[PDB]
């Protein structure tokens, strides 16, 4: 049938945990076609000083492969 | 000894992941009593031309069983 | 010495568990070179009004890298 | 705003893999509605004079509730 | 063949583990039938005053289901 | 070469998961120095009338050590 | 009461899971008693022209010990 | 927000686990306030010629945290 | 320097916990020797129908092995 | 903010588990850009007639992806 | 009867996975009495021009605590 | 096809990881035969007056069973 891939990355953001999975997502669009789901795998982050500097969010990310 | 029982559910949101685990709680609410605690197991979701389309939580929820 | 590369694939069928890798594997053969090894790690799949409508087999595929 | 809830079965049968998946499912059906996908835990088995008695397959069933 | 679910429950006891299990066991077959097998996922508890107030054990229990 | 510690800290709160790690976070700040990073290991709340109650999330705190 | 032991293989075989774990069993039936049940820990193979050219499936193989 | 620890022991015990347990939580009562749960993670143990020599669980203790 | 085995047994008895590690151990020491430490890796076991029939330990037994 | 994405290599080495780590990254060098951090999520390795033969050790390398 | 505490280090060194240890090891000597054994946890690092940069061994250390 | 076995040893030594697996399958190859390939599962040690005393490297060991 369809085969996909899986690409892992890491999101970061000062806003949080949403916006560093949107911000892994807007940057895979930009090079991978077809992406279809994501999964967490990690959540984690930078501490200075108001307390989370940044937000990172490890991240598969699934994408449909075409045929050739 | 009181016993409990835990039921695997998954909220889902387009909003975010409060929101997606609100989802789940307030449907375990309707069918199921005493609900004690929940433990997150997965965040997952899905992508469109937006990005998330979305948020999924999976989640296990506790609650007394009674007699 | 020599260096390998996983990647990632979910190979489908409606065949069955086999011809689900299968699947990812003679994808993966037009676009990798040097294909070794699998490694199965998720079996999950789809239901339909039959049973299963597609086996899916998340699987990390090695090969060795040219240089 | 969907939840979905997920229940673990074991399928067993005696023909292969995919039949004792398929024996979960066939059952799931007569008391749950919307079954939408599953997710394999598990692979064991019991063991006879001619090798494989039982396949067992652990799995979890997942299917959407209703608000 | 056969199909069996498995349910998870949360003995609790202030005596012990195998108390604690058997407290969920005996809540189970109020409203399980043929129940066949048990698996401890987790043994947990809270504290007081004296050490151990109640032991909590995260048990799977699997039955047969009636072809129903 | 440096040597850090990490402690495993839970935070709360009724708001929601960044709220719960900046809880934990601010309280670290006030007895461990050299705060770096954190990773997100659990996460879990409890149930009311509105149905979240609080949220839990268990972290790992990691800080530089001095050489003492 | 009585005590088991288990052993860990790794069957093969170019014709499939089933076949594989068959192997496995078929082996273990040579010298070892008492056989009663096994646990799939890793299904993985090695890719050759066709696809996969070996499925090897890792599992435990459970005995009853005598006394 | 109230803000909890959580640090690890292993307690052991010639008697059993339950015994092994409170010999840890009696322990963290000397030197931690406000202990609240504990969460066993690990349970193995030493061998003599009696058998069993000590019981050994390894566990996290959570307390809440003053200030 | 010194080099262990590890085999998995799995001891079973009516009466408890304790008492299904010390049946294996005991069926360990009749064909193993050197036997120094075990892990616990499941907890399972039968019902019927005073609640638990037997329990199940499933633990790693490891043993010093000799020279030759 | 940035983004990062990780790759999955096995590097291998006569020379043990520092060199195996080594030649992957140098690998990597090779066709990345902006190398970051690593994991070892593996260490394994063959066997032939003085012990070890080849020394492979999996590690994901993270590298940050240019906007 | 006896209790003994685990911490979590991270031991950083240039020079390899064994220096990283000793690192750590040394450091725990200073504040910490009774040092009995470690468990590796993760095994990572930093990357820089000439391959490997810094090897973080995270590890747990257990010690006996008094009475 | 083939059929192979693992077994479970700790490899100990006072001077690092590699010479510990080495010290593991030394002793192996006086009662195993067709020994294969190696999987590293636990690193850990004791601690003396110097830093490490002894490494400690848990491994599964695959080898070949004849016939
Ligand atoms: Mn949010
Ligand atoms: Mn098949
Ligand atoms: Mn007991
Ligand atoms: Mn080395
Ligand atoms: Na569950
Ligand atoms: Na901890």
């Amino acid at each position: 049938g369809k085969v996909y891939k899986k690409v892992e990355l890491v999101g970061t953001s000062e806003e949080g945990l949403e916006a560093a999975i949107q911000a892994a997502l807007a940057r895979a669009r930009k090079t991978l076609r077809h992406l279809d789901w994501f999964e967490v795998k990690e959540i984690r982050g930078t501490i200075g000083e108001a307390g989370v500097k940044e937000y990172q969010v490890v991240l598969e990310v699934g994408f449909r492969l075409e045929e050739t």
